This record gives structure tokens, sequence and C-alpha cells, in this order.
């Protein structure tokens, strides 16, 4: 197995490394004969001997091309030649590639800025993370001593962390009779007792959450100061710190440093992104936050350093259990991109799309465009159409399907051969008309896209084949991340045509891809109703959601297969209508809002649950309450009963103060953010305890009748009691519950007025 690539230069020649695990061994091969190359159009082949003869001046030293080859290849759907240009060095190509493009005779230069260890996975067809190769992981975690006003780790490490099978351990240099803290005499020693359990445990994988940022960049600065050499890397080196956007990013050669953050938040959307939030919002199980200034009370003081190294250690099993969870989704990502498992976990989707990309040309003879100049990225702005969205029926209806189109997108550029390569072409025999915007594709030859989506498609389905046959629930696991992963991939192309950094952009393709959808989905609807019966509650881009109105459950159910049957014996090519499922009630409030209860009572919902930074259990379980009254029992009334029950009883003050807590998440330091609020009082209640509050930072707090202002006097429910405090129950009703559930009622015709009742 292939963990990662790199290079390194000697005498000035790069020698690209390969970092290997193999029969339980790790290895590195050096190649020191791989050659950089960019490649020239020239309007003359005769030029040539004037760009061999070009040279830049590099650090004092005569750049030129080492040699010339022609060359011939495809280039958007037409034959090309083009000169393949050697050099010694891949970082003489910045300073020579000007100097070439400058060349009269020269038309175009490509393929000048692909970065030459991923040059070298290409083109020698190595693809990262393959094969069974067992890998060792180990998560770790540190806590530091802070302060107000220091500079980043002027304070000392307390706590490193780690986590893996045999369990989770604390290294500190306090004592702590805690069974899983180890304790020494020094900081210092700490560290090189971390340093030590690596090399002896020698992980494959590290797995920090937001090691890139903080950990990595904290163990360096302290071990510098106490003079200790960071060595993590099995070739005798420090973690190595790129830059990534503003933020940063760590390798560590011959492992691989496995960050969740990055990784977290593009797979789940929490709305903060804290490891606490993470965990309980992953596995499901709570766990405890210890801010920073309450570790530094409880190492000043004796006790207290329990809980601390309760959190340590919860810091390092939790990364450890979710770096099991979220590991092998990235090493099947690995596998299909064809980039090292750092590359992958660690870049945005529509690049992933270009290795992928980039590693097809590659195999087929296929030259890459160049990724646009700053002038034309700006050109490259259009505003896109988006899918077809049908204004919903209103109201309560009972014994719907929703239909949908299998993977509608890739489909439809498959089935009407939609690439830049296939658009408007001369003389063709063959083609598609995308409807609205009139573009023509040529069907004569197969796209370069809808060649490679094709066979992504097939290998999906042989994937889920071989995840439905194998009993081992690993393997099945395996196999199912990578026919997700796939699924992603193909459809991701739609996307791709419209992202303006793309190398194969196409505006046209995106907007005709678009329209056809359109087409379709309109279509398919109007089928339905005119053959079959069926009134369509609401429609959004690739589904459908349908009832027959008066029919029971089995009638609709097997009239929406009898339709499947009928429309899919009319829809060309790719294209399928699935049925995906039964709902025995639904209602649909307005466009992208709506919900709806399926046979085994569980109610999905869409655009209508509480996203905020001020949620509250009162707020939560009365929208819930409502939903249940109007999809379980099919009762709208009583919905509307709840919510004014439940207002009642928070004025007559019956209402356990406690789901009246609302855990607050903190976006920007408290500036005044939010103007005013009870973030600030509880600031204030706070730093009592000694606590400021920075971005993250969960907020748990109760909101009290005061003075001034309704929602200004808040106080964490720590200070709470029963006694000498009442909450203020018109913010509860204005503030939480009744902006919970007014877009539900008001889809049934009922306004705010209606859901209280005092006078």
């Amino acid at each position: 197995m292939i963990l990662d690539t790199d290079y390194i230069t000697e005498d000035g020649k790069p020698v690209i490394r390969i970092f290997k695990k193999e029969n339980g061994e790790f290895k590195i091969d050096y190649d020191r004969n791989f050659e950089p190359y960019i490649y020239a159009l020239l309007k003359d082949d005769s030029a040539i001997e004037d760009v061999k003869k070009i040279t830049a001046e590099r650090h004092g030293t005569t750049v030129r091309v080492v040699r010339a080859e022609k060359v011939k290849k495809k280039f958007l759907g037409r034959p090309i030649e083009v000169w393949k240009l050697y050099f010694t060095h891949p970082q003489d190509q910045p300073a020579i590639r000007d100097k070439i493009k400058e060349h009269p005779a020269v038309v175009d230069i490509y393929e000048y800025d692909i970065p030459f260890a991923k040059r070298y996975l290409i083109d020698k067809g190595l693809i990262p993370m393959e094969g069974d190769e067992e890998l060792k992981m180990l998560a770790f975690a540190i806590a530091t001593l802070y302060h107000e006003g220091e500079e980043f780790a002027e304070g000392p490490i307390l706590m490193i962390s780690y986590a893996d099978e045999e369990g989770a351990r604390v290294i500190t240099w306090k004592n702590i009779d805690l069974p899983y803290v180890d304790v020494v005499s020094t900081e210092k020693e700490m560290i090189k007792r971390f340093l030590k359990v690596v090399k002896e445990k020698d992980p494959d994988v590290l797995i920090t959450y937001n090691g890139d940022n903080f950990d990595f960049a904290y163990l360096k600065k302290r071990s510098e100061k106490l003079g200790v050499k960071f060595i993590l890397g099995r070739e005798g080196s420090e973690p190595k710190i790129q830059r990534m956007g503003d933020r940063f990013a760590v390798e560590v050669k011959g492992r691989i440093h496995f960050d969740l953050y990055p990784v977290i938040r593009r797979t789940i959307w929490l709305p903060t992104y804290t490891l606490e939030a993470v965990y309980e919002a992953i596995f499901g199980q709570p766990k405890e936050k210890v801010y920073a200034e309450e570790i530094a009370q409880a190492w000043e003081t004796g006790e207290g350093l329990e809980r601390v190294a309760r959190y340590s250690m919860e810091d390092a099993k939790v990364t450890y259990e979710l770096g099991k969870e979220f590991f092998p989704m990235e090493a099947q990502l690995s596998r299909l991109v064809g980039q090292s498992l750092w590359d992958v976990s660690r870049s945005s989707t529509g690049n992933l799309v270009e290795w992928f990309l980039l590693r097809k040309a590659y195999e087929r003879n296929e030259l890459a465009p160049n990724k646009p100049d700053e002038r034309e990225l700006a050109r490259r702005r259009e505003s896109y159409a988006g899918g077809y969205v049908k204004e919903p029926e209103r109201g309560l209806w009972e014994n719907i399907v929703y239909l949908d189109f299998r993977s509608l997108y890739p489909s439809i550029i498959i089935t009407h051969n939609v690439s830049p390569d296939t658009l408007n072409r001369e003389g063709c025999g063959e083609y598609d008309v995308a409807p609205q915007v009139g573009h023509k594709f040529c069907k004569d030859f197969p796209g370069f896209i809808p060649s490679l989506l094709g066979p992504l498609l097939e290998e999906r389905q042989k994937v889920k084949k071989k995840m439905k046959a194998t009993i081992d629930p690993i393997e099945k696991k395996l196999l199912d991340y990578r026919q997700r992963l796939i699924g992603i991939l193909a459809n991701s192309f739609y996307g791709y045509y419209g992202y303006a950094k793309a190398r194969w952009y196409c505006k046209e393709c995106a907007e005709s891809v678009t329209a056809w959808g359109r087409q379709y989905l309109e279509t398919t609807i109007r089928e339905i109703e005119e053959k079959f019966g069926f009134k369509v509650l609401y429609a959004d881009t690739d589904g459908f959601f349908a009832t027959i109105p008066g029919a029971d459950a089995e009638t609709v159910k097997k009239k929406a297969k009898e339709f499947l049957d009928y429309i899919n014996a009319k829809l060309p090519g790719l294209l399928e209508l699935e049925y995906e499922g039964f709902y025995k009630r639904g209602f649909f409030a307005t466009k992208k809002k709506y919900a709806v209860i399926d046979e085994e009572d569980k109610i999905t919902t869409v655009g209508l649950e509480i996203v905020r930074v001020d949620w509250s259990e009162i707020a939560k379980e009365t929208q819930a309450r409502v939903l249940e009254a109007i999809l379980k029992h099919g009762d709208v009334e009583e919905a509307v009963r709840i919510v004014k029950e439940v207002t009642e009883k928070l004025s007559k003050y019956e209402v356990p103060p406690e789901k009246l807590v609302i855990y607050e998440q903190i976006t920007r330091d408290l500036k005044d953010y939010k103007a005013t609020g009870p973030h600030v009082a509880v600031a204030e209640r706070l730093a009592a305890r000694g606590i400021k509050i920075r971005p993250g930072t969960v907020i748990s707090y109760i909101v009290l009748k005061g003075s001034g202002r309704i929602g200004d006097r808040a106080i964490p429910f720590d200070e709470f009691d029963p006694a000498k405090h009442r909450y203020d129950a018109e913010y509860y009703i204005e503030n939480q519950v009744l902006p919970a559930v007014e877009r539900i009622l008001r889809a049934f015709g009922y306004r705010k007025e209606d859901l209280r009742y005092q006078k």
C-alpha cells in the first residue's frame, strides 16, 4: 500500500519519495529519474529550436529545456500536436514558462502547474491506499495552561493525551492517582514520553482534531523553548507545516496526519464545530467541555486535576473513535481520486473532481486545459438556473409516494453526450438539442466526460452488488463507502461544469443539463397526472411527491409502480424513475419546506426544524409535538391546542424551568455581535467564575424576569434556583416557542395571534 509521495532536492536534483506499507513493513522507495515537463503548442515546428535555446536565470544557475519531443494528443474533441518540454527541476518551470509563453510562435503552454509528486502518482499509474494492509492508528490531544494576553504557547503543555487500541492515557507532570494518567517529572519529559510512545507504537496514522492549527504548532513552540527535537516522522524530521488558505496544515513524513476538523466540517453540517459538538452529533452520547480558565485554576490548585485529566483522556478516546469512523471513508476516497489520504481529506470537492479528471486525461492521452486566468475567471461569473421547483399543494394529505430520478444529472450527461468537446461541433451527423438554451451536442463520438461517467455508474452498481452479497459487515461498510463516494463523484460533474476554477469548464454544458432536468421532471409530472390520475403535491428538481386523491394506500403504491414501468419505457437512455418511498401523511408548507411521516411513524422534515444558536428544549419539544399531532394523529386542531396549553403553562409558570435552558453557541468574541441580549448578561455572570466567553464556548442559560428589556437578565442554570428566580415567560413564548412552530401552523392558515391566549 502506498501511503504518500513527496520529493527532496539533492544537489539541485529532484528525488521522488514513495512512502509504503507492505506485509506490515514501512518502506521508502526513491526515484531519481522522474522528469518534470510541460507542453507547448507551436505555430511552426521550426520554432522549437528557438525554444530549446531559451534560458531563465534562477539563483544564479542557467536553467534551460533539457529536451523536447513532439507528441500527439487529444484536446477538446480535436487532435492536437504539441511539444513536451523537459526540465531538470520542477521548480525550474515557473522561471522559464513565462519566457517560453513570450515566444511569438508559442500559442500556449499546458500542464505547467501540477505539483511534482502528484504528477508522479498520476503518470506512474500509482493509487494511494490500495489493498488490504492493516494500518495502525493513534490519536492524540493536548491541554495547555492558558492566560489572557499571553502569546501563543507562552504557557506549558499540561497534558498530552493519546488513545488507540489498548485504550486512552494521559501524560502529565503533576500527580493524579487516576489509573489512566502517567506522571513524569517535567513538561520536557512529558514531551519526550510522547515522542517515545510514538516511536514504539509506530502508527501509520496520527489522528488529531484540529492538529493542523493547534496541537502541532503548540508542541513545536514548546519543544523549541525546552530544546527538544520534535521527531515524529519515521524519516527523522519534525512535522512540516504547509499553508492552505490563511490557515495551515501539518504533514508527518512516513505517517498520515489525519486531522478530523476539515473532514467533519465538510461532512455533517453542525451549527458549531467543537470536538463536543462533533461527538454528540455523530455518536449520540454527550461530552463535557472544561474551559481553559478552569484548567488554569485546577493546575495551580491541588484537586480538580482529576476532572481535567478525565477531559484530556476524553479528548483522546473520542478523536480515535471519530477517526475510526471517518478514516475508511477517506481511504476509499483516496483510492477513487488517486491521491494521498493527506491531500484527499483536506481538499474541496471541485478540487477532488479535477484530480480524478487529470488522472483520467493522462490515461486517455487527453491534454488538460489550463485553469483560468484572473480575467477569464471573472468572466465565468454567471448565475445558474437551478432545477424545477413546484409551488406545493397546501394542507394535509395522505397516501403519498416520493418518486425520483436515478442519478438525474449523470444520466443526462451520458444520455445526451454533454461535454465541452461535443458542443456545437460542425458537420455533425447526430446531435441532441438541449431544451431552452438550444446547445447542440454531437453524438458521433463519446464525449470525454460522458465516457468517464459511464464506467463510474457501472462500477457503482457492481459495488452495490458486492456489498449485498458479502456477509462480512466490515467489508459491507467499506463497499458501502466506496459506492456512496462513486455516487458523489458522479453527481459532482454537473457542478464542475459551472465551477469557475475548472479546467474542463463548460457553461453551456451546465445550462443544458439543468434544462434537460427541468424537461424530464415536468413531462414526467404531466404524465402521471394525465395518464394515471395522480395529483402531484410538490416537486423539487429530481423528484416529486404524489397521491391518488381518495385511493387507499395499496392502490397508490400499486399504481405508482405501474407508472414507473410505463414512464421508464418512454424515458430515453439512462433516464429512469424509481419508487423511493411511501408516506402515509404529509404536508407541504412552501417550496423547500415540508414534513412527512412514513409507515414506521418516522417523521422527516425539511426547512422547518430548528437551526439556531438559541435552541431550547421547550421549543424542540413543542415543535416536535405539533408535528406529531399533525402527522401521527392527523389532527391540526390539537396541534394548535398544544401551543395554547404550552404558552399558558409558560405564563402561569407551570413549566419545568430547565427545559428552558438555551444552549447557545458563540460566533464572534463578545463585542456585541448581537447588539445586546442574554449573552452579554451571562458573560458578566460567568466572569465571576473567572471564565471569558470566546468563539465556541457553548453558553447554557435561562432568561429571567428582570428590569430593563425582556431577555436582558440571564444566568447560567448553575446559578438558577427555583426561589428568588422566575424565568421571563414572555421571552420563552415570543423568542423560543412560537418561532419554532409559527411556520408549520401558518401552513394550516393559523397566525401567531391564534397560538396563545391571555387577556
